């Protein structure tokens, strides 16, 4: 019984996190971990409203989380339809910020009444940037030159690509800092965000490189040159994951009636807030109003890694006068580094798979690998554009 | 399935759907038409379900038994259910002579485990110490004057003791927690960006600062009638976008944390040496981030910890953008210089224990678990400050663990 | 003694020898023997130059001087005055294009400028045993009493040294302190350093465990790009503006207001954004800043931060066909006394502008006037080059 | 003083009379007169009357200078020249050679401190350097009607075929115009294209601008709807701080290194290896990080770059990006008491042919280094050698100044 397992565990031997190994059932393991934790709290009843029952923990234990004590429910709203590339999407948004889903929905409506939005994927490739060290800068220079010859690259590419069917080493960007050499490996990864896959490829590639340069020390599989989950100019300038651009034209009438403002007022706010304002703040990649809000809500709803909102949110929002009389609104959003996937990680869980299915991009695209992930990136870029339209109209109106 | 003329009373499921499609009523008004909250949701799902390519795609999206009462008109719209995020626990975290059991909402494997290991190394080292260096949420509107000479005049005016006092009075009249601290202004030709900074009790303070800013700008307008208020936010805050200003001047809570890990613990718990950790920290977190052209990203993975705690505690997760700013430093310490000194400095943790998502019960549970839920009666803001310290300490545990693993390499 | 005699004595200068010009001749001969082209030095000038002002103040191991052509652009109609701007450069068409920009402004009724802030900085890095201690020092530095004592100590070092504010930043047990102060008409580097050393010494008396790691911890920030100079300013922060009549844009600049605006937005704002620029939202401020700095005896290496600029353009007037233009430069590091401004030729260029030496009546006014002149000339430079790009 | 309508054959005051009468612009004095120095003397006299103190130009030299090289090439409305003291630091032991480095500056102790740095390196066995990349850039901004079109152009430019045709049109403009990679970036319907190419021993601006013009003209044939907004869209990026130059390089990317024996650090630099390291990490790495620097992880590279640039006829305004540098220091040797130091400079914009290097005095400083003009047999080698020299001198400068800060 629980009372029995509790005193057996209190007898040090087994730690609270070794409950999924002993106890013959997931949910009970959680209940037992909770009771044990409750007694260590200044308020033993604090867990009362934290849910944990009837959740499919089979897919979570040993793949997505440890020392599980329940789950956190995030309200999921829906914005749409989003008319993108001649299709209609109903976008799931997990958030606790009031008016976010509503304002984004309004943005979607303005786009719909404007004939829809168009998007293009400009680049696709997840990255990993390890740091290695040579005895001297002259040696690291030699390695860089070697990696730059067609023969050196081919050897590394072969080693990298042997690790998986989706591992296709695209290019290599190397940077030297004295005797240190940072190597940025880039590769597609089917419909997976590709972090783990690229890591495996990187470890195999660095090993092959160690044979030709035995004096090379592999300091860290990640030397922050990726760059993963930290702001960096490199992701903005060279891209990371999926680089996407979206656009739409909003008829003056729609700007007037749906957005409650004018094209001229929107343009003036965009230039002075999103361009000049971000410039005065010393921003690198943050030339937008609130891309992070949309990226985050969709990421949580679709099982993405929410911490990747850091670089995935990079965006430059542009607005221009358009049309016969210059009263129509041209708008574009360019996002160079959307880190996303429809396979693996949190996308392996059922509730998040439901939101992905809702968009028609769940799991692998069997006939065209990577297409589901690309479609999801396009959807994110389009929804961000709807979000930018709506919030900017509100700011422009006062 | 009764006809529409009869259905105008106060009925059946298929009938509401037929009344919705017929009288063209937007799905978002379902909360004001049906009896429960859960049924408004169920109908919305049913309406939504026909507009899909896979009508059964919502099958596993939970929606039943959720307390929508607190969500409606406050946290979300067009609700079709909720998304469960697994919550793990890392700890105890020995911080400032207390012990914390940190809730972490995540779907990334080994994150909670590695962070837990980091907590253990710290506990064995005698614990961590933290300090709140600054506290003040900001809002940075952009106004325009006819000429740069006029915007310069406004800037100078805002810089006199009398001008500031007038603005501070106007700003502070809007709320009991609104305490205008300072003003940072920047000019770009005829544009003037004004960064208002103020404490806000235990609330993250976005809404309170906006109200204060609107009252202050209105007052400023009385002194300079030719001033045009272009946007209540001119990106000079800066909210949810990377910016050097948050890194250099801070935003929300600026915090520093530190600990010393005995060589023995580095060896046995972290599976490496102090010397290897230091070498990885310098060449990855300092030199690597420098080569990548990073502003404020001199850390290994602060964003992972900040995000997991933010989701579990009802914070605004989109604020992970600036809240994640962190510089992690490591150095040789002790008699033989073999013990590991580690510090994490986070200038812009945007956080709160009142309002927004913290008004929901499940997230209040995670906040209670930390002992920082809601307002602090006897010392306003203390709960939010305590939460920021906890976030900074957990990030440091996360940095310790991940760096040890990278240092041990293979 | 001959020259080959003194040379032989050195093997087996201005201190030993009597003449200044002779000591240079000797050094040139001594150095001549180590080069693989000893004749190369024949075209490097050295005679008829008074090394008196240079020795022990501006340069060492002097082997001559480098002549930089000085051109003149103007008149520059700024704040109801007219300036003839000296520009030392070797880049063809720079002076000419800048002159054209000046003409467009003159025809537009002139330019207006304002100095928004004035204060040179020095940002030393100190260390405490623990982050908790550095936090304590920061808190103390932010109290009115703590600032008062540091200020008293800083200001006691010179008549001009006046401490304005303190910006402190923590990195674990490290504490970076940015001292900002006016400095009369001097660029103020040396003066601020003296003040900083006296202030840190005083701070040490309150916190004996504090280690002064370096008088400069790169938090100033001097001669390296940094967001801190852009956001908080350094030296003189200046804004300049003008309106160019549609006719002038058409006839002098050979383009239209609409084309200029479109180039400014997509080049200076969007382009600089795509490039990941911090403070480089302009076309070529560095060209003007550098040419004037060399001609006026400023420290040319300071072109790094001094060049920070955001150039803005918009439609103005009744029919919205006139060109409104502004340039905002947050960190112009400049001076009219000390350093290279102590030399006669550079003093001539400063006199040409009417800002040489100290402004006895109001210290700092000459330096402020020079900063305004630099900002206005940059604006003329931006107008001209942008017109050329908008046209083709 | 003869009458105006007589003089067309005359004195100084006669030229003045004519100019002030017909409102003939001062820059015309070059074509108007027959000589050069007299055109300068007349411009000064004319200018002197437009000054609040007509005696201003008294100490600004103009006599005995070679204006033939300047006129129509380096400067306009010339009123004289500005003398910048030139000091010498060295020998600089770099790659088994010895260099005597010319430095034009007015900052006291700069040459001296740099000289000390050179001595510490010499006594340490010298420094080694490598050129990692070479390629000047120009980054124009073009516009298409829609983002979908600009994306099509980007994709087209990325094919081996599309590139070849671009490389052709670009290369056909010069002997040295040899186009390497293309880096494109999209911002909605805007497309920024960064052309990168070697340029022999020339810094490369004009050369690459020409290639870019012909490449864009070529691209306009495949895309008639493409509008060339500006030959430079700030994506180069030239003379403005930018992360792109730091990350992708511009001009010459160079790395330099040396090891300084503990004894030398102690006796010449007056400090210890341990103190130097501690200052480097907390000033050049952490300090620059706290300041929000992009590419400024050094103590004073700009000082050395500027002094050498002025002395060698380089474009001094290029000190903005050319100064980018990350200075690194670490414990080395058996006893781990020796000082390892490296400086990495990704974007040194330099040349030994063209611009100010066409003038004699600056050619003297270039000859002093043995890199003047074109390298007949190995094009670009002189410019590369100059970049290595700059990187090595910066390293000497960093060593010396850091030692002084460490000692206190
Ligand atoms: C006037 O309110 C505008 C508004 C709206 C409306 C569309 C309902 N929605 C949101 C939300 C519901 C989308 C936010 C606030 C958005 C916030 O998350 C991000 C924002 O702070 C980023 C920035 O612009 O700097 C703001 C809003 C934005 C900035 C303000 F100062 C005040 C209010
Ligand atoms: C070798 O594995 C190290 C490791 C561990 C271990 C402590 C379990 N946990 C995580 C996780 C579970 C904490 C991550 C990966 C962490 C990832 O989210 C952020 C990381 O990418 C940040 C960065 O350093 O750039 C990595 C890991 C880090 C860098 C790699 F290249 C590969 C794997
Ligand atoms: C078509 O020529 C434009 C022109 C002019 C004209 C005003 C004579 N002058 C200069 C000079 C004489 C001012 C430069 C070249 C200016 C150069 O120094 C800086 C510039 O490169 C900064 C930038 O805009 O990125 C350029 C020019 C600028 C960019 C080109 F691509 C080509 C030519
Ligand atoms: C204590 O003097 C150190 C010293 C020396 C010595 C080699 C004589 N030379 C120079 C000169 C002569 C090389 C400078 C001053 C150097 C200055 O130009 C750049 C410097 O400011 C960059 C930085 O370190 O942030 C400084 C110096 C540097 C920083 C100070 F705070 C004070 C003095
Ligand atoms: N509660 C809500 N849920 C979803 N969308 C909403 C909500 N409120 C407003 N919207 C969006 O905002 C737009 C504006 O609606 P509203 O404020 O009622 O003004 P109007 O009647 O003038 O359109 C709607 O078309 C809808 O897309
Ligand atoms: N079409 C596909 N795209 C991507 N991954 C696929 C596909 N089909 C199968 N897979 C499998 O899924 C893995 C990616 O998921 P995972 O290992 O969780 O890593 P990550 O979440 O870091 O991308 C691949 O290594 C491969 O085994
Ligand atoms: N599943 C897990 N959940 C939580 N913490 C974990 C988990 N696995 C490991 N840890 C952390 O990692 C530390 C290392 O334990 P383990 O991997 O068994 O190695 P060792 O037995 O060599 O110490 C533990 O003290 C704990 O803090
Ligand atoms: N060599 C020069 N020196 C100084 N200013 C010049 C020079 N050439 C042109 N300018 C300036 O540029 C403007 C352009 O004149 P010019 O080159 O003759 O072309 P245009 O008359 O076709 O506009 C003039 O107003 C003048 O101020
Ligand atoms: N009006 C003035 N403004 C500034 N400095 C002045 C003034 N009058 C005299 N001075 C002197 O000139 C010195 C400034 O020159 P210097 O020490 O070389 O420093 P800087 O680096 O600022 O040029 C001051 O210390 C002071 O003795
Ligand atoms: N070896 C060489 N390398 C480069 N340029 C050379 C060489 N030999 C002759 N030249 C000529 O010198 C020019 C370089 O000077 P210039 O056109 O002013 O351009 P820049 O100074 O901007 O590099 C080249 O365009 C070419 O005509």
């Amino acid at each position: 019984s629980d009372a029995e397992i509790i005193q057996l565990v209190n007898a040090k031997h087994i730690p609270a996190y070794k409950l999924e190994t002993l106890i013959e059932t997931h949910e009970r393991g959680v209940s037992i971990r909770r009771q044990l934790l409750s007694k260590k709290l200044s308020e033993p009843s604090s867990l009362q409203y934290l849910p944990y029952r009837d959740y499919n923990y089979s897919l979570v234990m040993g793949a997505c989380c440890e020392n599980v004590i329940g789950y956190m429910p995030i309200p999921v709203g829906v914005a749409g339809p989003l008319c993108l590339d001649e299709k209609e999407f109903q976008v799931p948004m997990a958030t606790t910020e009031g008016c976010l889903v509503a304002s984004t929905n309004r943005g979607c409506r303005a786009i719909g009444l404007g004939g829809g939005a168009s998007s293009r994927v400009l680049a696709d490739g997840m990255t990993r940037g390890p740091v290695v060290r040579l005895p001297r800068a002259c040696d690291s220079a030699e390695v860089k030159a070697w990696l730059e010859t067609s023969e050196g690259f081919a050897v590394i590419k072969e080693a990298f690509d042997s690790t998986s069917r989706f591992a296709r080493l695209q290019k290599l960007h190397t940077s030297i800092a004295g005797r240190n050499l940072y190597i940025r490996f880039q590769s597609r990864s089917g419909d997976a965000m590709g972090m783990n896959m690229i890591s495996k490829g990187t470890e195999k590639a660095l090993s092959k490189l160690h044979e030709y340069f035995p004096e090379m020390q592999i300091l860290a599989v990640s030397g922050n040159y990726c760059t993963d989950k930290k702001p960096a100019a490199i992701n903005w300038i060279e891209g990371r994951g999926k680089s996407v651009v979206c656009e739409a034209v909003i008829p003056a009438k729609v700007v007037r009636e749906v957005l409650k403002t004018t094209t001229e007022a929107m343009i003036e706010v965009n230039i002075n807030k999103n361009l000049v304002g971000s410039a005065m703040a010393g921003s690198i990649g943050g030339y937008n109003a609130h891309a992070a809000n949309i990226v985050t809500a969709i990421y949580i709803a679709c099982g993405q890694d929410a911490a990747q909102n850091v670089g995935s949110s990079n965006c430059i929002t542009l607005m221009e006068a358009s049309g016969p009389t210059n009263e129509d609104l041209y708008i574009s959003c360019t996002m160079p580094s959307i880190e996303i996937g429809t396979v693996g990680g949190g996308t392996n869980l059922l509730p998040q798979q439901a939101c992905l299915q809702m968009l028609g991009v769940q799991g692998a695209c069997k006939d065209n690998p990577g297409e589901n992930a690309r479609q999801l990136a396009r959807i994110v870029c389009g929804t961000v554009m709807a979000g930018e339209l709506s919030l900017m109209a509100a700011l422009a109106a006062g």
